[PDB]
């Protein structure tokens, strides 16, 4: 369980001027992760564009990051949908392929009850051998998936985690009470990730990894091993990063810091994501001054 | 004229099977109901007709599905909303000369594009159709909010005529209202607040409720277009219990319950992860039905 | 009750340097609104900085409101009290006095049960004759009266109006269908005050009418007579006004409003409320040019 | 040493008799429990002890009445808010050379003041005694929230030495922690999270339940200062019930139920417009009182 703890990058789809996928740019950031201590890739997740690349790009996309990979680092697959039959398709697309494991989001826009998530997840994790680590995000999806049925999900052999992105702290005990001991808790939100890791989860999948990766591996690492006043040290120099990477909605501002960084060639998304703006550019620059990345 | 855009649009349920196909059968039975009970236009493959769980392909068959059943007697408005521009033009491509007289349009969700985001979407969708567009707000389940100012820089596109407001806002009428032409649309998407919308000057709305009451909800409009508001105001309140209550568990497993109890439709199935109705869910809208006169 | 129908103003309570109330501004205030249409003066309210002046000044100003009213303008007391027992004290140094009615606010701080509520007002209602204006405004008081209690608490013969300050414009026919006909409901919200007078709301508790006065009188009679297009053409003018007075904490923004216009020599607050700032007053200054006030 | 101002500090109800009287029986009963089981202190006449229905001096009898009864046995701090700065300052002055060991202030509440006006606020106090002043954060109960830049600021001044922070927002407990000093207090104000925030940093609670289970939220508290968090962990499992259920209806009105049953106080009487518990209320509460083991 290495691979599903400590600093988890949420990986951007690097794309070329035309909104085209960069291989190159991809290799380039997965070279950057093997080298500076990421426990993992998440390929196209929320920061990787889920909404805007196809189902089948969707697979492209994370058979592009195993290869690149080559081994050197796991890679977790984007898998989420809020249709319950589009879930299964997208996880059975990579069943023996060589991720371990699947990231996979509450419906969203639909506003499923409590037991509509619970069939939903259940139904995904019958139809493969992966470990699926749940996503919670209602400032998203329009959903909240409480703890009570985190529970009831954690029952099920291959359901191993949770990414919390809700920012409230208290879920963690919350959630621990009702989950087994080797049930796996992730952070979703990076300015609150220590504090969560803290109070006893076991890492974070983060976007300011993207462009911080050593410091979050670090950082990771020193709280795992109780070391908080070290971490917060470095949580305090990566903070307005945490913070300011949404300045506009992710990730806008982070792929315009790697390209700042030299990590890919372009900041182009995919519409209805649009550019950075003059006022957050300047405002993402000041943070990764601050940060002493730039 | 722009008649077929106001008064009491249904945002029609997908019937299904028990095994979650869509049924021709009861689509029909649905379709002859509206154009029987004064509904100006159905909403096809919308929120409440389960879009998220159809496909691509799906969204194309049943709203091409409807139009045949329609057979000229009633128009149909197609749902094209998708949180990728790519795939929102490449919905919408699909009814360009088709017969449909426009399309519903929601605010990419998940995603939460900025405003001017917001504003290039729906301009790029708009520019690869002739088709009229109905922009669609509802923060609740995308988490986005498109504000007054951004509806206002869309309306002066041509083929942006209308926005189905969601939000229950209603200072929202008049913010968008001065912001927009005399001929621009506002439709509410709030069933327990439209009544309040058109008497504030909305002109019309896309209605869950008008599923299982539409020669209700249409009287009701007409009334409120007429200015008749004490009369339109005793059908709200008879119908207030539904517009409530068809919400008890999240939208369309209620009303999908009401029509199958009211004979509508063969069953009440939904595809996962939509889930049928709960027995407190049952009884409530069982209890609102009665309420209403309908049962 | 033409005297609870109409523009009311929630007038400030002006103040010398040492935050001493000033008379001879008082009386420039009360001639202003005579002069100008205003329907009814409430006096000691919120805007009238009801929580820095003493059970006592409470007292005090409002009966040198209703003296130098002289019978000009209807004048109606803040009584709120967060303890019955204090609301009824209030309300009972008025019995006999000139006003025409009290405002008072549901208790703030406590979070009372709708039932305590209930018998809040009742216990206040049967402790005078006086007409009482219940106040709804759960941004400031952390308690939101829903409609069913303001029907329970209409049948009682001297409750005849609600202040209804959410903004939430649905609450006009939820309280309506609770009501007799005869009950009055006033908005609370400058900005969403002629939506509620639209729909069927009998006038506004005004902000906006301490320095619009005229302006304010006119749209509520517009309003009253169906005239909504009018009164949609002044509401327009004063947007900025229903916004920007609210740019600081009322009534900090107003009184500096007062000011600049020469309704009252100083715009000084007691604290814990502070002299607007630089960055407020810009913006209140435009909203008032924006007007053509100023 | 600091220990007057951490672990485990009881909000202690003021217990009436059947007319609304303040019960002086009844509070040597509250006293001599709290100090037979090891609560760090008392605080008089706060939120939980009803301030808001007893008047100015009723705040002072009060409060000396405690301080006569705790007899040097266990500190007492009184409960000093007010949403008018010389309100605040004449409420302060009261026990200035009085026993008490501190004050509890809150932000004004109704009047909603900037920050700047919060910091004018509570510098003015601070002033206006000698006395160690704990600030009071709950934007629930007071439409403001006091910022943690706001509490930094405060912080440099000498006799500001803590902050009850209310809001459960447990990244608030580093977000100040940051801007403090090593020796400034953060206690929490939200049962249900207190032990969160004390694992994360903080260095005790403000507590509603310390009023029913002295013992139990005392050697919590200890185990938390100690790390032994898996120990406090299961002492708060037993507790959880009671940190949520003591808030069914707006407290204070739970826990003089809980009291009375426990057979702390004699009546469990408030004063309006707080109301007696309801049924419903009330075996929610004694269910919770047996999950603790209570009862
Ligand atoms: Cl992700
Ligand atoms: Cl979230
Ligand atoms: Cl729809
Ligand atoms: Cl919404
Ligand atoms: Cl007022
Ligand atoms: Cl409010
Ligand atoms: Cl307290
Ligand atoms: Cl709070
Ligand atoms: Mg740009
Ligand atoms: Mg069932
Ligand atoms: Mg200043
Ligand atoms: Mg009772």
């Amino acid at each position: 369980n290495a691979m599903f703890t400590g600093s988890i990058v949420a990986l951007v789809t690097p794309m070329d001027e035309k909104g085209n996928v960069s291989r190159s740019c991809l290799k380039k950031l997965i070279d950057y992760h093997v080298a500076n201590g990421t426990s993992a890739i998440v390929s196209v997740g929320t920061t990787g564009e889920s909404a805007t690349l196809s189902h089948d790009e969707h697979g492209d996309v994370v058979m592009m990051t195993l290869e690149l990979a080559d081994g050197r680092i796991p890679v977790i697959a984007g898998t989420g949908a809020n249709a319950t039959a589009e879930a299964i398709s997208l996880t059975q697309r990579f069943n023996d392929s060589g991720i371990v494991g699947c990231l996979t989001v509450t419906p969203y826009y639909n506003r499923p009850t409590q037991e509509g998530l619970f069939q939903h997840f259940k139904a995904i994790a019958e139809h493969t051998d992966l470990p699926q680590i749940l996503y919670n995000v209602p400032s998203r999806t329009g959903c909240d998936m409480l703890p009570e049925t985190v529970g009831r999900l954690a029952e099920i052999k291959n359901i191993i985690a949770i990414k919390e992105a809700t920012g409230n702290l208290t879920r963690v005990h919350q959630i621990k009470e009702l989950v087994s001991d080797d049930f796996i808790l992730l952070s979703g939100d990076d300015a609150s990730a220590l504090d969560f890791m803290q109070l006893g989860g076991h890492g974070v999948i983060s976007v300011t990894a993207n462009v911080a990766a050593r410091e979050m591996a670090d950082m990771c690492k020193l709280a795992a091993e109780g070391q908080f006043a070290e971490a917060r040290a470095i949580n305090q120099r990566l903070m307005p990063l945490h913070n300011k990477l949404f300045v506009e909605p992710n990730p806008i501002p982070v792929k315009w810091a790697c390209k700042a960084l030299g990590l890919v060639a372009t900041d182009t998304l995919r519409l209805p994501m649009t550019p950075i703006t003059d006022h957050g550019r300047d405002i993402v620059k000041a943070a990764l001054q601050h940060a002493g990345l730039l």
